[PDB]
DNA sequence: GGTAGACCAGGA
DNA sequence: CCTGGCTAC
């Protein structure tokens, strides 16, 4: 799930779990649990706490309980569902939170790449994985000035810069390629080579692209005609990722 | 201090 | 082979 999908999960999942009290936590793939390191301590500490809220930071979900926060990243295929404890579990269910009302919050992840960290609420923002997280892309805290400052002080590509969670929170591969196309900038350009005008343009397209999605031109379209000029879209590797662009319209 | 690289783990 | 967000040059 990308940022807009995580925002949808946050909004839709909250009313399905708010006010429920945890009676048990069952873990079927302990590697998902990253803090406490011991999955038995993770399960034990959550028992007896009631769900009070659900927030999002980048692509992280922050479940707010009584004393603790549970910070969850779904990576590529993680999914949450609420259902009855009476029914058989679906495949790839790796963590289940059992509530006192006989319902459960189930975490499924065929890839097993997702992560869970639990800390006292007041500690969560200063611990992994939230600690060094950059500003929300749709917030005033993410500005052209902030982007420009990061761009000039790196030798990396502009794509590598945008994928960096410390620069801007949760801006995924798909939106990086789409935004760069909409801004007319090649993904392999050194970040430090962007002009002031290019940085402002890029900022505007990043906000427009992810904003529209929260409320495709190139991604996955290799070999197909550009929707703007008809030139076939190309795919290469940039910043170690599949990268799509129009070689005519991006410079 | 920056930055590349390892790392995870299963469906094509 | 692709992929989001602790180690070691
Ligand atoms: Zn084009």
């Amino acid at each position: 799930p990308e940022l807009p999908e995580v925002e949808t999960i946050r909004r839709t999942l909250l009313p399905l779990i708010v006010g429920k009290t945890i009676e048990d936590v069952r873990i079927f793939w302990p590697n998902i649990i990253r803090h406490p390191r011991d999955s038995e301590a993770f399960a034990a500490r959550m028992i007896g706490q009631t769900v009070r809220g659900l927030e999002r930071r980048g692509k992280f979900l922050k479940f707010l309980l009584d004393r603790d926060a549970l910070i969850s990243h779904l990576r590529m295929e993680g999914r949450y569902a609420v259902a009855s404890a009476l029914e058989p579990l679906e495949p790839h269910t790796h963590v289940v939170f059992c509530f006192t009302d006989g319902s459960e919050l189930r975490y499924r992840d065929v890839r097993k790449f997702g992560t869970m960290h639990v800390y006292a609420k007041e500690e969560a923002d200063r611990r992994p994985p939230l600690a060094e997280l950059g500003p929300e892309p749709l917030s005033p805290a993410f500005s052209p000035a902030v982007l420009a400052e990061r761009a000039v002080k790196t030798k990396r590509s502009v794509k590598a810069l945008l994928l960096d969670c410390t620069v801007v929170a949760g801006f995924g591969n798909i939106y990086v390629d789409e935004s760069l196309f909409r801004a007319g900038i090649l993904p392999g350009r050194p970040a430090a080579s962007l002009s002031s005008k290019e940085i402002e343009r890029l900022h505007e397209e990043m906000v427009a692209t992810i904003g529209e999605a929260v409320m495709l031109y190139v991604y996955g379209r290799q070999g197909n005609p550009c929707k703007r000029c008809g030139t076939p879209i190309e795919k290469t590797v940039v910043a170690g990722r599949g990268t799509h662009y129009c070689p005519r319209c991006q410079r």
